[PDB]
């Protein structure tokens, strides 16, 4: 079996991606941030406490003919952004771009915190990061992708993220119709149970490469492009007037620079992300300063090559018994 299901900015900043999601019998659709960051598929429901709810559409297992109380099961999850949700589980039919998998636990909240609530476009996350991250007590439950592995043509998903744009994230198959050249994979970690892996080195704008190892996570949930200081400063170094804040958050620019791009390494091969994607717009209503895209990795205690990087590249999250990444330009 594959799956293909498109997935769209809810911004016009790229903050995020949705992708829409059947559940339940019949189908209730949720529109949900596909994270390759974490491991639990959560959802806005009727058991979300209702000053928590502002605008999301909910799942309410008493309406799906296919949904079973997993009894006794509860998760709570916090995230590197600070926000959190908990709850109950259902097992249900979920269904993705086509693909469908019988007897998913899905995480029904109880509570959320502000910024989900705040966010009325994000109906709950689906986890495509390893299993052993997943939060569910007593019993540990498996991600969408593991359940429907076994069922795929090729145990692989791929991320196609667009820039201000519509992408597609495939179940099954790699589209050779969606990148250009070839695809270079490289060895991933599941120690952390994310797909961690190392680049090679980094470039900014037309400056020579950087060889130099840096570990970090293909992380689809995460918006930003996160790494070491030293690098970050290099970045920013070529542009006149940037700075880091404190005040902020990070590193603003005014807002009448054009940024270089940033290269990364795969093996021997090399993503390009256009200056564009570095533009986060201004930091506040009609403000002149302007927030980076790419923002110092220090005191998170891990890179993290999130929508910035992976939004300029074809990505294969290869789940075969070695697990690997791939990349191609696009």
């Amino acid at each position: 079996s594959t799956g293909s299901a498109t997935t769209t900015p809810i911004d016009s900043l790229d903050d995020a991606y949705i992708t829409p999601v059947q559940i339940g019998t019949p189908a209730q659709t949720l529109n949900l941030d596909f994270d390759t960051g974490s491991s639990d598929l959560w959802v806005f429901s009727s058991e979300t406490t209702a000053s928590e709810v502002d605008g999301q559409t909910i799942y309410t297992p008493s309406k799906s003919t296919t949904a079973k109380l997993l009894s006794g099961a509860t998760w709570s999850i916090s995230y590197g952004d600070g926000s959190s949700s908990s709850g109950d589980v259902y097992t249900d039919t979920v269904s993705v771009g086509g693909l469908t998998v019988t007897g998913q636990a899905v995480e029904s909240a109880k509570k959320v915190s502000s910024s989900f609530t705040e966010d009325s476009t994000i109906d709950g996350l689906l986890g495509l990061a390893f299993s052993t991250l997943n939060t569910v007590s007593p019993t540990q439950q498996k991600t969408f992708f593991d359940n429907a592995k076994a069922s795929l043509d090729s145990p692989v998903f791929t991320a196609d993220l667009g820039y201000h744009a519509p992408g597609t994230y495939n179940f099954g198959f790699i589209d050779t119709t969606a990148y250009t050249g070839s695809i270079t994979y490289t060895a991933v970690s599941t120690k952390q149970g994310f797909w961690e892996w190392t680049s090679t080195g980094y470039a900014v704008g037309s400056g020579t490469f950087k060889s130099t190892s840096i570990d970090g996570i293909a992380d689809t949930g995460t918006t930003l492009l996160y790494l070491p200081a030293t690098v970050v400063s290099a970045y920013w170094a070529q542009v006149s007037g940037a700075k880091s804040s404190s005040s902020v958050g990070g590193y603003v620019f005014p807002c009448s620079a054009t940024l270089p791009s940033f290269t990364f390494g795969v093996g021997s091969a090399r993503i390009v992300i256009p200056g564009d994607y570095i533009d986060f717009g201004p930091i506040s209503t009609g403000s002149s300063s302007c927030f980076g895209g790419i923002q110092s990795s220090a005191g998170i205690g891990i890179n993290i090559f999130g929508d910035v990087a992976l939004k300029a590249a074809f990505v294969v999250f290869n789940g075969a018994t070695t697990p690997t990444l791939g990349f191609a330009s696009k």
